[PDB]
């Protein structure tokens, strides 16, 4: 009828993908509304059906599009306050970065609509989630790619979070856009064969979540404190702001010596090379193991090379208890990964005088090993990424050790402002606890700073924007999750042969 020739219309389709494209972003934090995921892919799935293959790479765009320009655009945020350049080029790059995220996903719709174009059962539930799974593993490896808002993430309460302990959230990625896309199926051809599947699908991992994978010893309880300095942006880096700093960090832990045997002080959160400030860390470290409290914290580092060169850092430092200060010390973190343009700049030789956005304090850093061993504290090992190295969930696996007896994270989110993208942040964050079964302490600037349980749950936090401390009991766990065995090759073979069916199926027509 009228109605189905409406809808047959690209520029309508095109209309379309994009408020689904905008929909998912309801899906992750601070919205929450799990249901808004299979909506969001429900639509990409379905909109895609019955199309040219280049017709449908441009509907995959614009819903990628859709989504990424609705959902990661609070970067805009950290390039207008510090970035230095007028109004426009100030947006053009925003969307110059949610349109490279979106050719990832218009290229997963592009390729789908080739081989598989006619809109069947194995179309959506087994060449889908695979090529999803290439794609999506593209966007987040390419130029030191961008993982951000996958769907599996928005499940850290919803009914597949017993799924993650086992494969990790790249299978509850899978997963969804498997289930969504049966549920797409079942409308276009309003049949419900796709529909009794993607219920049982859908909520046969749904009992997962029971498993306990881990062990609690309350015996190795502790009380741990993080404080929140909450150094405005602006003035976090300038040498002036050093004093003070220093004076806020110290004052709010000297009266917890003894009280919390861990104090934990977020990235960075000592704005001046290490080598420069040994009689304050001598002196602190002292303070400390005369108290019983360690103290975990950011710091820069320049260190001279075999080349007789300098890498700085970022880095934590651990002191104290059982953790004895020394520039020597083996006890410490480098990050690993870095920020685009944040940490490091891609053509310093053109690019760092364009613009005082390419040229932000701190921003030329090298980067520790992939692999480095836990922050020893008082007993107490540490599995440490800094900032944004923890939604990268293999890597932080492949760093977790079984005598891991906490997650640790510390990081500035002070760039966003009053954004969602701390909230996004911070959710990813909590995945890592939940596919680790321990405990993960979260110490930021003004960011949200929290305790985070071994099933994902949130123990304690406190608000963000203020200058405060969290102090709360957290006791560690023990044993392995199978994710923690494997890492995520398991998914890639299921992604392997899922993938090879489809390429027969597709060669057979
Ligand atoms: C049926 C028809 C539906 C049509 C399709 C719907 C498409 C959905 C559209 C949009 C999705 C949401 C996009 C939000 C837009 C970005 C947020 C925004 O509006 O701006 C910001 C406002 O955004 C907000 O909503 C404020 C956020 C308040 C934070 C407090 C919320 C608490 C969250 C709790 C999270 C739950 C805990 C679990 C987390 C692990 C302004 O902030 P700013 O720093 O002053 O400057 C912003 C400049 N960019
Ligand atoms: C073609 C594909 C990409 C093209 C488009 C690129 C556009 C760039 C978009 C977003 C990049 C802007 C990111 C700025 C946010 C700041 C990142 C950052 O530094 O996070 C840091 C935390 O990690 C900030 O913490 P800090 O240690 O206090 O500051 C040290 C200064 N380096
Ligand atoms: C032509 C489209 C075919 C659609 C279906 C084909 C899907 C099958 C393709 C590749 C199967 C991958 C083979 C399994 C390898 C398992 C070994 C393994 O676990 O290594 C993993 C890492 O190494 C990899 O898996 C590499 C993944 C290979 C991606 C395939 C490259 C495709 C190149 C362009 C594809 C464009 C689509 C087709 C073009 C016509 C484990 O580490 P991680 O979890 O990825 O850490 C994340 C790092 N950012
Ligand atoms: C229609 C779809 C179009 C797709 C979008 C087009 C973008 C084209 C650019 C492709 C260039 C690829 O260049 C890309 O560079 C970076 C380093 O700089 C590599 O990645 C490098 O850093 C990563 C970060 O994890 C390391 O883990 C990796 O081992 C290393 O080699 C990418 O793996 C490489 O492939
Ligand atoms: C701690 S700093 N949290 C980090 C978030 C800022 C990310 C914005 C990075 C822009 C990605 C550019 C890379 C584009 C893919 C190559
Ligand atoms: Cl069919
Ligand atoms: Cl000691």
């Amino acid at each position: 009828m009228a109605f189905a020739s409406l809808i047959e219309r690209q520029r309508i389709r095109l209309l379309l993908a994009l408020l689904f494209g905008a929909c998912g972003t309801l899906a992750f934090s601070p919205y929450d509304v799990w249901p808004a995921a299979i909506i969001s892919l429900m639509g990409l799935q379905a909109l895609t059906f019955n199309r040219r293959p280049l017709q449908s790479a441009a509907i995959g765009f614009c819903w990628g599009f859709g989504l990424f320009g609705s959902g990661i655009n609070w970067v805009y945020v950290s390039i207008a306050t510090f970035g230095g350049m007028p109004g426009p080029v100030n947006i053009f790059l925003v969307v110059l970065l949610a349109a490279y995220l979106s050719l990832y996903t218009g290229l997963f719709a592009g390729v789908l609509s080739r081989l598989w174009p006619k809109t069947t059962w194995l179309r959506v539930a087994i060449a889908a989630p695979a090529l999803w799974q290439v794609t999506e593993f593209l966007r987040g490896w390419v130029l030191t790619g961008f993982p951000w808002l996958q769907f599996g993430y928005s499940q850290i309460d919803g009914p597949l979070k017993g799924l993650a302990p086992i494969m990790g959230v790249e299978a509850i990625n899978f997963l969804l856009m498997m289930v969504s896309g049966l549920l797409a199926l079942a409308l276009v051809k309003r049949n419900w064969r796709p529909l009794v599947v993607a219920v049982v699908l859908f909520a046969l991992p749904f009992p997962l979540r029971y498993i306990q994978w881990f062990t609690p010893q309350p015996e190795k309880t502790i009380q741990v404190s993080m404080v929140q300095g909450d150094i405005p942006q602006s003035l976090k880096w300038d040498e002036g702001q050093l004093l003070n700093t220093l004076k806020i960090y110290y004052n709010a832990t000297a009266p917890l010596m003894g009280k919390s045997s861990l104090i934990i002080w977020p990235e960075s959160a000592i704005t001046d090379l290490e080598i420069n400030q040994q009689p304050f860390l001598k002196a602190l470290d002292g303070e400390l193991r005369d108290k019983g409290s360690s103290l975990v914290t950011g710091i820069v580092d320049a260190r001279l090379n075999k080349q007789n060169r300098y890498d700085t850092y970022n880095t934590i430092i651990t002191l104290g208890k059982g953790a004895p200060y020394s520039y020597e010390s083996a006890d410490r973190y480098n990050k690993n990964h870095l920020v685009p343009f944040g940490e490091f700049v891609p053509l310093e030789s053109i690019l760092r005088p364009l613009a005082p956005f390419f040229d932000l304090p701190m921003s030329s850093f090298s980067r520790g090993p992939y692999i480095q061993p836990p922050l020893s504290a008082n007993g107490i090992e540490l599995t440490a990424a800094i900032c944004y190295e923890i939604i990268l969930g293999e890597q932080v696996r492949d760093n977790f050790r079984p005598d891991t007896d906490y997650l640790l994270t510390i990081s500035n989110d002070a760039w966003f402002g009053k954004s969602i993208g701390p909230w996004q942040h911070f959710q990813m964050a909590r995945m890592r606890a939940l596919e680790l079964a321990r405990p993960l302490l979260r110490s930021t600037n003004n960011g949200i700073t929290a305790v985070i349980g071994p099933q994902g749950e949130i123990q304690a936090m406190i608000p963000q924007f203020t200058r405060e401390v969290l102090t709360t009991n957290v006791t560690p766990t023990t044993g392995l999750t199978p994710y923690a065995r494997t890492g995520n090759w398991p998914l890639w073979v299921l992604t392997a042969l899922f993938g090879f069916a489809a390429v027969l199926m597709s060669l057979r027509q």
